């Protein structure tokens, strides 16, 4: 074998568990990455951790099926530190309908609490060498003589599945010589390993979490953000599950440490607790707000962390974390079954049995179902629920018990939770359409194009179609440029873009529709511009004469239809149930003088990678809420500003760059919060944007922003033509294209004259007078293109 002092990697597996009159042992099989036994562990002076846990999987009972839950054998009752037991606080947030300020209250319930834990302090004292690289760990903890803990059943039951976990770390290693392992087994059958179907998994790191989270544990960069907890030693889900049990709490706050309640509340931005060394972790950001507004002496800037989690999907998007495609854990369907803490962790945010003690008592002559049960059955309202507008009691009264209480194989509350996502997919398939290329007779000012629609009931004839936008944008073959803001025109107020609502043909004097079965041919007139030095509507559409067309169809859907075998689409004018909008995009068609294709804009990011975090086909109309959001995209200021809807769909095909490019029109922002798409997106996700329009909170990006592969595919960053693009002209001056791309992280202002000088030495311009840069002048690609001497793929912590 190889001495641990010289082993550069560790791997470990657990086997041959033995439990005898309460005495537990397991073998740790330790090797390096090439499978050579690693010897010397039991004498090594550089061990950071050898922690072993053990838990039993215990059944749960109630109405319907309830999933089994882990009970650790190893626990203690933790006292609260008095100084760090968080006081309640309140803070202002917005105004009510009469214009008066709204105050919100945050409440805690500090007090003694149980916490599950593992055996960590024994380490080599509990080791015996059984073979080369095979170390038997015999627990100090005897299962027969565990201290009684009130309300916890710690009896050893060999007929239950058990789990033993290992955390092993040497040499301060974040990865190479860190391991989390476990083994799940059945003592009553000779301690054999458990089948996947016998044990409890629920979520899987790869299937359910890495879509957002970095797992680059070794990342040495300044912006590293791997999902590694408790100083870095804890990385494996199975290890979390032994301590993060249903009964474990933080005594400083009363907050649940249950894996599900904790993870839901973290990602909802409601969780707050005090952890190791008395550090407060407030995932809402509201503690810092109260401290600044009112004073809150327990919040210590620079030590405690109070930041609002910014989740890139809705907290209702269960499928971001819970597999429904049978490619995740075999018990993935566990999220369909009621469990008090799980259901509470979204619907009962901020409530507790002290401050809401009335809910401990059910209404006269109804059965007591406990605190959470009584809320769901009796006391919930839309006005107070953790999910605004949700009416759980209406479901109790009118929806039938199986709406929440599910036998194995049934959907339970997932009938409600997944209803809109499911109907959305079906409606996008039903209403799918294709845009054929446009013929633009520029002298006549007329564009003709045919939509291949899903049926012979045309868009304007279908009252389920709310609007059907097609937007045309001029593209000169090099890059989009929004250009200056013109005076208003009949069709819009942009030089390079027109958005037309095909659903309102009959009241639009500039639009005619001629059907031919399921094909509808539209003719849009009045696309005329006097071309000179002045800005006028459609100036670039006319001068260039070609570009692209993008569809954004809005369908009305019925929130009250929960039966997937029924039609979810509904007449937009219906007033009996709430309607939600389903968005259906399209191919990006060309328009040109003869309807020939216009060569596509290069693709330099990955659609699928944006969707890893934001989910499939994320909508960004709400991102356009700040300014002239209510103005329609065919009407004056709304041509650019609309949020009703924003008229782009796809993220990686230049649809957004139609506007977000180097030439924002007016009222311009400076570079450090620039409009150009690459600048803006880099800044948001790297937290280098000086000000975000709609929030004071920086994005909490769950990857490393310097991991370019989070958004870019290999080969997309040659930089070979980037210098040929026009400069980005911000408020104060312009920035050449590669300079803009890199400075958006590296130099948002001229704080470091060596960095700025480096740009300028190599053909770049930084905050220069408009017109300074000549396309072709940057020489960056020669050194920084992928694979080159200082290639972007070499100098950044990428994970392709
Ligand atoms: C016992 C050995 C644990 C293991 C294994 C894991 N966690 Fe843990 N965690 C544990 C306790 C007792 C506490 C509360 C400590 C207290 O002072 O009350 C926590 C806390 C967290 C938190 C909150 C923030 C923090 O305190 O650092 C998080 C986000 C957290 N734990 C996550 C977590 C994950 C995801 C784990 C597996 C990879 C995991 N922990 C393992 C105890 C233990
Ligand atoms: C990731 C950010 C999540 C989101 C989004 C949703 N859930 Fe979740 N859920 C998550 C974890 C890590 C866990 C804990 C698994 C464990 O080991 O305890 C859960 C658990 C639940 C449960 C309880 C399951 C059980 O204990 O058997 C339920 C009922 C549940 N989740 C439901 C649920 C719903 C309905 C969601 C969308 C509205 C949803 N979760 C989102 C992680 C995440
Ligand atoms: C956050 C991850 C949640 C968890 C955990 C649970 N629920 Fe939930 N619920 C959540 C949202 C975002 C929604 C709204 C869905 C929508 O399309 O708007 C709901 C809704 C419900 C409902 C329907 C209420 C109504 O239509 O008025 C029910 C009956 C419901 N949720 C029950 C429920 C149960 C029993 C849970 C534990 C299994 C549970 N929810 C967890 C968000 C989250
Ligand atoms: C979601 C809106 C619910 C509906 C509809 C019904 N119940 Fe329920 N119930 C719900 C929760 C979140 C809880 C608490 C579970 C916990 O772990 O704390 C309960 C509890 C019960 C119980 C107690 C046993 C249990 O399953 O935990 C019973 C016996 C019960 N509920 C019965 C019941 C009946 C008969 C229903 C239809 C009339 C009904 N529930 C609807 C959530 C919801
Ligand atoms: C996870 C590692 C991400 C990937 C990959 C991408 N995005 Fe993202 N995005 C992420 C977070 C955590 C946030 C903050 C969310 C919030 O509510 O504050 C964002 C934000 C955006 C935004 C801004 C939305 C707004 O401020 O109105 C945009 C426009 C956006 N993201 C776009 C986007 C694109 C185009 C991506 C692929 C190139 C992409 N994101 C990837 C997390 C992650
Ligand atoms: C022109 C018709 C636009 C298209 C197409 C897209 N955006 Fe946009 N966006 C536009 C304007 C005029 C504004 C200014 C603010 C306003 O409310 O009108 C914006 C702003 C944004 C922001 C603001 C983020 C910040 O400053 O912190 C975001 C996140 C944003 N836009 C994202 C975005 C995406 C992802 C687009 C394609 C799906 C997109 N926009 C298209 C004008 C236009
Ligand atoms: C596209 C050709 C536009 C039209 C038509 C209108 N505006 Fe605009 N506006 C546009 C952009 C690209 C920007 C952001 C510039 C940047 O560099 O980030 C803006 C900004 C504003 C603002 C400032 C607030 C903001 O969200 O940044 C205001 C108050 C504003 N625009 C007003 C406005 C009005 C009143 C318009 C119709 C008369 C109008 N804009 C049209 C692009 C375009
Ligand atoms: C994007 C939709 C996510 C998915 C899927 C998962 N998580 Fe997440 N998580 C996300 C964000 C935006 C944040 C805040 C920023 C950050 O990376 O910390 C988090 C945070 C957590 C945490 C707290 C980490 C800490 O403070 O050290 C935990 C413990 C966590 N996330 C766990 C986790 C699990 C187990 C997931 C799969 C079931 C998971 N997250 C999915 C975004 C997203
Ligand atoms: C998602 C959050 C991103 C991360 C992480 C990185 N970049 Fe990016 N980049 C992003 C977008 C949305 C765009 C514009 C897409 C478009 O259609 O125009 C860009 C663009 C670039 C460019 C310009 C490339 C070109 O047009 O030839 C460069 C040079 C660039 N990005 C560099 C880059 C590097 C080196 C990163 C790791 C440090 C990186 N990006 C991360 C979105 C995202
Ligand atoms: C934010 C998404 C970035 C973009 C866009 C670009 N870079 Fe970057 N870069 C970024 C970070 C956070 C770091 C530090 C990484 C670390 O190890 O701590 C870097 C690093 C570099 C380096 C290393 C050289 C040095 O700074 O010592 C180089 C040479 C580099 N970056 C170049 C570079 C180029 C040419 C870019 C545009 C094509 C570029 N970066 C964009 C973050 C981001
Ligand atoms: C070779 C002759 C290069 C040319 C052409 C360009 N750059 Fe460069 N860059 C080069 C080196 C050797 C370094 C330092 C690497 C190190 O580890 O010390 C850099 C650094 C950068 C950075 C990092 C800046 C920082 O924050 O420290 C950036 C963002 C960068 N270079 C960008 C850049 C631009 C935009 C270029 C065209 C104008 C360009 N470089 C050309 C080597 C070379
Ligand atoms: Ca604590
Ligand atoms: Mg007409
Ligand atoms: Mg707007």
């Amino acid at each position: 074998g190889l001495d641990i002092s010289q082993a550069t990697t560790l791997k470990a597996t657990l086997e041959d568990v033995k439990i005898d009159n309460g005495t537990v042992s397991v073998d740790i099989v330790l090797t390096n990455a090439n499978g050579v036994p690693v010897t010397g562990l039991e004498q090594y002076a550089q061990i950071n951790a050898i922690g072993l846990g053990i838990a039993k999987l215990t059944p749960e009972s109630g109405k319907g099926y309830k999933t089994p839950q882990w009970v650790s054998y190893i626990n203690s009752v933790k006292a609260a530190d008095p100084a760090r037991s968080l006081a309640n606080y309140s803070y202002t947030d917005g105004k009510d309908s009469a214009g008066n300020p709204i105050t919100k209250e945050v409440k805690f319930t500090p007090g003694d609490a149980i916490q599950a834990n593992i055996e960590s302090s024994c380490k080599t004292t509990c080791l015996t060498v059984v073979d080369s690289g095979v170390y038997r760990y015999t627990f100090q903890t005897n299962l027969s003589t565990l201290p009684a803990i009130e309300g916890l059943d710690l009896t050893y039951d060999p007929t239950l599945i058990h789990r033993i976990t290992l955390e092993l770390q040497t040499d301060g290693s974040k990865d190479a010589k860190l391991v989390n392992s476990h083994i799940d087994f059945l003592p009553s059958d000779n301690f054999r390993v458990a089948k996947e179907t016998e044990t409890r998994t629920v979520v899987d790191l790869e299937a359910n979490c890495i879509k957002c989270h970095s797992t680059n544990y070794s990342d040495t960069s300044s912006t590293a953000k791997p999902l590694a907890l408790h100083g870095g030693r804890r990385i494996g889900i199975a290890n979390c599950q032994v301590c993060h049990t249903s009964y474990s709490k933080d005594p400083e706050t009363g907050s649940p440490l249950d894996m599900g309640a904790m993870v839901h509340a973290i990602h909802k931005g409601t969780y707050a607790m005090v952890g190791y060394s008395g550090t407060a972790y407030d995932f809402s950001g509201t503690m810092a707000k109260a401290a600044a507004e009112s004073g809150y002496p327990q919040y210590r800037e620079g030590k405690d962390v109070s930041e609002r989690v910014t989740l890139p999907v809705s907290i209702g998007n269960c499928q971001s974390c819970h597999s429904t495609d049978d490619k995740g854990p075999v018990d993935a369907a566990s999220f369909k079954h009621h469990k008090g803490l799980a259901c509470a962790s979204c619907h009962m945010s901020g409530f507790n049995p002290v401050d809401n003690s009335e809910w401990l008592t059910p209404p006269e002559g109804q059965k007591d179902r406990g605190f959470v049960g009584n809320y769901f059955h009796y006391y919930a309202t839309p006005e107070i629920d953790g999910i605004p507008g949700v009416n759980l009691v209406h479901v109790f009264q009118n929806g039938g018990c199986a709406s929440c209480h599910a036998e194995q194989g049934e959907e339970g509350s997932a009938k409600y939770h997944l209803a809109k996502a499911n109907a959305t997919k079906l409606l996008r398939t039903e209403y799918a359409y294709k845009l054929e290329n446009g013929t633009f007779d520029v002298a006549k000012g007329e564009l003709t194009f045919t939509v291949n629609w899903h049926s012979d009931v045309a868009p304007h004839q279908d009252p389920k179609v709310k609007e059907f936008w097609v937007s045309l944008t001029a593209f000169n073959g090099t890059e989009y440029t929004m250009g200056p803001r013109p005076s208003n025109g009949t069709l819009g107020r942009s030089e390079n873009r027109i958005s037309v609502n095909l659903a309102k043909v009959e009241t639009n004097a500039n639009l005619t529709a001629v059907p031919n079965g399921s094909k509808v041919t539209y003719t849009l007139t009045g696309i005329k511009a006097v071309i000179g030095t002045s800005s006028v509507p459609y100036k670039q559409i006319v001068s260039i004469g070609k570009g692209f067309m993008d569809g954004k169809l809005l369908i009305c859907a019925n929130s009250a239809e929960l039966d997937p075998t029924m039609d979810a689409a509904i007449d937009c004018s219906n007033t009996e149930a709430p309607i939600y909008e389903v968005i259906v995009g399209s191919n990006k068609a060309s328009f040109s003088a003869d309807a020939s294709n216009v060569t596509a804009r290069s693709i330099v990011i990955s659609e699928a990678k944006c969707a890893n975090c934001h989910g499939e086909k994320a909508d960004f109309s709400a991102s356009h809420a700040l300014t002239h959001a209510a103005d329609k995209p065919d009407n004056s200021c709304g041509t650019c500003h609309s949020a009703v809807p924003n008229t782009a769909v796809a993220l990686a095909d230049g649809s957004c760059v139609a506007c977000h490019n180097g030439a924002p029109a007016h009222s311009k922002k400076p570079f450090e919060r620039g409009f150009d798409f690459k600048v803006m997106i880099h800044q948001i996700h790297a937290d280098t944007r000086s000000v975000r329009r709609l929030t004071t909170d920086a994005a909490t990006f769950p990857e490393n922003p310097a991991n370019c592969a989070a958004c870019h595919d290999k080969g997309q960053l040659s930089l070979a033509t980037l210098g040929n693009k026009p400069a980005f002209l911000a408020s104060t001056g312009e920035y050449s294209p590669t300079v803009a791309a890199c400075a958006s992280c590296h130099a948002t202002t001229a704080t470091d004259s060596a960095v700025i000088g480096h740009f300028e030495t190599n053909g770049g311009v930084y905050n220069a007078a408009a017109g300074t840069y000549t396309p072709g002048s940057e020489t960056c690609a020669t050194c920084h293109g992928e694979g080159k001497s200082f290639g972007v793929d070499k100098v950044h912590p990428v994970k392709y």
